[PDB]
């Protein structure tokens, strides 16, 4: 039986992550100072008689520095006060920042705050073109729109064109901040990634920087980084002992990239257990994907799909040897999850992730049938299958497993495909389809997203990609609306879904395709987050 020729690049990391020995003295020193710095910072936040602009800038700085997870209650109370006092009497810079921070935190501040900055036609007053800080904050704000915010329709184009015009003559690090922003907006970036850039490239170089905050941010980042490196070591050893890199040589060797994904979903220490579970799932489902995509025959894949549905070690014998490997490994991983949640009494929730995995595999098999048949479905039918194959319903569900406060009701809500989840899935699907169209088209994938779209509507490749881009923009608005209070579950269970969408934007930036080819996009991020500490 002829199998395809292996074509994936080797892991580019080797063993450099396999063993990390934390320096307890250094760790405890950092933790001791951070405690002091944390309290100094709390008092900055709780200071009375601050002007609105000063308060917003403080909160914004603490958020960009990556240390706001220490001050969730404090920041919430303050933004809530600002929301309810409803003061509209400020300049563009403060107004746009006020708008972004409140919306990002679920406070539905009216977009009417921007009317004084527009003419009678809703277009921004062109006389604001010389106010760089206003334009920058408007630019960042333009990305948190919902469908109810069409008044802000012009904001992105307006701020973009004038920021571009001004940038070459700005002083540093404002110039670098603007240039970075135009390439990657804050709201749609991976939080650790934006934080690393902000601390090192911007705040560290600000003449006006607060030294207490800067020191706080650097220590905290480097301290959390020690934990992440410990996690990645523990995970790298797990993967090594599985040894798929030799027994399943057709499959991608990408556990580091998978860790980066999981780190993107949450970075905080309290989610350590959750992160480790999540990265194992992503690794394992990546193996299954490649089995369907680049090795298994139709008959093999059918048996594999059936065995998954039945979910029973008895079924291994129905499978070819090489499939027995991943199949047992899958069953065992979930038995590990169950035991790992036993003492917390949360073992019962693992079945939710299993049912989503079954769904992914069913749709993988459908996808294989389509390819073999040369079937090009209508867009609606394509999406009915291809949304699950992003794995994003599955990953979002998995993200909940290690979260100590995730309840059965939280899983029940997720299981109904709520709109914020569907939007995140849609974003992953259409961006991936736009990025990977050309190569899949060369591999004879008659049923790619863009292809289905072209045939269905009778439009060009260009027109199809534009339509897919609109679907992504619509979905972001839905995600943003999905964060507005009151929320159907705790915000803590929405942020993972938002972060999954950010993962997409970052991974396929400039329409590149980055997990399969981590050299392009992900390698600098991995080095910055998991290899190089921030120099103090
Ligand atoms: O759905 S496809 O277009 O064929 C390719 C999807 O982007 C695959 N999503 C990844 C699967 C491997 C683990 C990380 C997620
Ligand atoms: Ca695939
Ligand atoms: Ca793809």
């Amino acid at each position: 039986i002829v199998r395809p020729v292996a074509d994936f690049s080797p892991s580019l990391w080797g063993d450099q992550f396999l063993s990390f020995s934390i320096k307890n003295q250094v760790a405890e020193k950092y933790a001791k100072e951070i405690e002091a710095l944390k309290e100094q910072t709390r008092n900055m936040l709780l200071a009375t008689g601050m002007k609105l602009a000063d308060t917003l800038n403080l909160i914004d700085t603490i958020e960009r520095l990556g240390i706001s997870y220490h001050f969730e209650k404090e920041i919430d109370d303050i933004l809530d006060q600002i929301y309810n006092q409803n003061s509209n009497c400020n300049d563009l810079c403060t107004s746009a920042l006020q708008f972004r921070l409140l919306r990002q935190h679920g406070f539905n501040i009216s977009p009417e705050i921007f009317s004084k900055f527009q003419d009678e036609n809703g277009k921004f007053k062109e006389s604001l073109a010389s106010d760089v800080l206003g334009l920058l904050n408007l630019y960042e704000a333009s990305h948190v729109r919902t469908h109810a915010d069409d008044i802000l329709e012009d904001a992105l184009a307006f701020s973009t064109i004038h920021l571009e015009s001004a940038a070459p003559h700005l002083k540093s690090p404002l110039r670098e901040q603007v240039t970075h922003a135009l390439e990657q907006c804050l709201h749609k970036g991976v939080p650790r990634v934006e934080t690393r850039f902000f601390i090192s490239s911007i705040y560290d170089k600000e003449q006006s920087k607060n030294n207490v905050l800067l020191r706080f941010a650097k220590l905290d980042f480097n301290l959390l980084q020690m934990l992440h490196k410990q996690e990645l070591a523990q995970v790298s050893r797990w993967w090594k002992d599985l040894d798929f890199v030799t027994t399943l040589p057709y499959a991608r060797d990408r556990v580091v990239e998978c860790y980066f994904w999981a780190l993107g979903v949450y970075f905080e220490p309290q989610y350590s257990q959750a992160r480790v579970m999540l990265v194992k799932t992503i690794s394992m489902i990546s193996i299954v994907d490649d089995t369907f995509d680049a090795y298994g025959t139709v008959k093999e894949l059918e048996a594999y799909t059936d065995a998954i549905q039945r979910w029973d070690i008895n079924e291994i014998d129905r499978l070819p040897d090489y499939m027995k490997i991943s199949y047992k490994a899958i069953l065992d991983l979930y038995k590990d999850y169950e035991k790992e949640l036993s003492s917390a009494g949360r073992s019962h929730i693992v079945c939710h992730a299993i049912e989503r995995m079954k769904e992914v595999v069913r749709n993988y098999n459908v996808e294989s049938t389509w390819f073999i048949e040369g079937y090009t479905p209508p867009v609606s039918e394509y999406l009915s299958n291809a949304l699950a194959t992003t794995t994003y319903y599955y990953l979002a569900t998995t993200s909940y497993l290690g979260m100590k406060s995730a309840t059965e009701q939280d899983f029940e809500w997720l299981s109904k495909n709520p709109k914020i989840l569907e939007a995140s899935v849609i974003i992953c699907r259409v961006i991936d389809d736009t990025a990977t169209y050309e190569v899949e088209k060369s591999r004879g994938q008659i049923a790619t997203g863009i292809e289905c779209c072209m045939r269905d509507y009778g439009i060009s490749t260009k027109e199809a990609m534009a339509k897919f881009q609109n679907m992504a923009e619509t979905a972001w608005k839905d995600i943003n609306e999905g964060l507005l209070r009151p929320t159907p579950v705790s915000t803590e269970f929405l942020t993972p879904i938002l972060n999954l969408a950010r993962i997409v934007e970052v991974t396929y930036i400039h329409n590149l395709d980055g997990y399969t080819h981590p050299e392009k996009v992900l390698k600098p991020h991995i080095i910055n987050l998991l290899v190089d500490s921030i120099k103090i």
